[PDB]
């Protein structure tokens, strides 16, 4: 399977769209981006990406968006969807049951507790239950069918928290808390375990990953990055954890790492085309 990223923020958004195979470790350019746009979260169900929410390039009066699209690499051709509810600059996003959810992001000033799911069958969205807590710069990761809304920002703090949501009951559940502050981190499940790899706390960009087990419900550390970085893109092919761009404060990251949990090692396997924070990030 491929590697995706699409979007992507250099100084101005960027309307691209690249691929990647760990097997022969080359880069292939696609169809770029119909609006180009960063601060954006991707995905795959029933083999065709998608690229939802994030923020328009304009640049003029405000134009965070409120926007799915969805690509077909068969064919290389990409479709507009049946757009949110309300914008949603810096989202997250995960899939159950083969159902996309949007959780979180901002519009303007405001930072949603919304969240709402989009069922491809009908192309609608539909308003669920809101968070306990307001999350920008949110990352989102499935573990068992259950829906994890890590770290972020509210408005005022930057977060450590990690909620969870339970589709049957239509709640959601305030979990154990990070160690680390986290705004601007990636997340994405690998074996019974989600991850939470860099983001923005304070002072530093972190290089620091830590890992959740469930039971234990504490959040143990694991060996660092190499570089320190915020906005990643983030995902998983074949038992390791891919995780492209960055923002490092003063740089835009063109790295991509590779964490190898059978070692707890990370290893750099490549390098982007041109650095960019804001990447959505999928696999098929
Ligand atoms: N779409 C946006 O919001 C764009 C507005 C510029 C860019 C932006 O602010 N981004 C990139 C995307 C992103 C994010 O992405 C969600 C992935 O799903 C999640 C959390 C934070 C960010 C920030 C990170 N960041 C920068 O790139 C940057 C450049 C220059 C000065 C300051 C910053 C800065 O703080």
């Amino acid at each position: 399977r491929l590697i995706y990223t699409a979007g992507g923020y250099f100084r101005q958004s960027l309307s691209y769209l690249e691929a990647y195979n760990p097997s022969d470790g080359t880069w292939l350019r696609l169809a770029d981006l119909q609006v180009p746009r960063s601060g954006l979260a991707g995905c795959v169900v029933g083999g065709l990406l998608y690229a939802v929410g994030g923020r328009n390039n304009s640049p003029d009066g405000n134009t965070d968006s409120s926007a799915l699209d969805c690509y077909n690499p068969m064919t290389n051709q990409w479709s507009p969807c049946a757009p949110m509810s309300v914008p949603r600059n810096r989202i997250g996003v995960g899939v159950i049951d083969g159902h996309i959810y949007a959780v979180g992001g901002s519009h303007g000033c405001i930072h949603h507790n919304s969240v709402e799911r989009y069922e491809p069958e009908r192309d609608e969205w539909h308003l669920v239950a809101p968070m306990l807590t307001r999350r920008i710069g949110v990352g989102v990761a499935v573990l068992n069918r259950l829906l994890y809304a890590v770290g972020g920002f509210d408005g005022t703090n930057r977060l450590n928290s990690a909620e969870c949501y339970y589709p049957e009951r239509n709640e959601w559940r305030m979990i154990t808390a990070m160690n680390t502050i986290r705004s601007g981190a990636g997340v994405c499940v690998l074996h019974n375990c989600i991850y939470a790899a860099g983001g923005y706390d304070g002072q530093d960009q972190l290089n620091s990953v830590e890992r959740y087990d469930v039971a234990t419900a504490t959040w143990t550390f694991v060996a660092p990055m190499k570089h320190r970085r915020s906005a990643l893109g983030i995902t998983v092919h074949q038992g390791r954890i891919y995780v492209l761009g960055g923002y490092d404060g003063h740089t835009f990251l063109d790295s991509v790492e590779c964490y190898d949990p059978d070692t707890d090692t990370w290893s750099e396997v490549t390098r982007m085309t041109s650095g960019r924070s804001g990447v959505g990030v999928a696999v098929t």
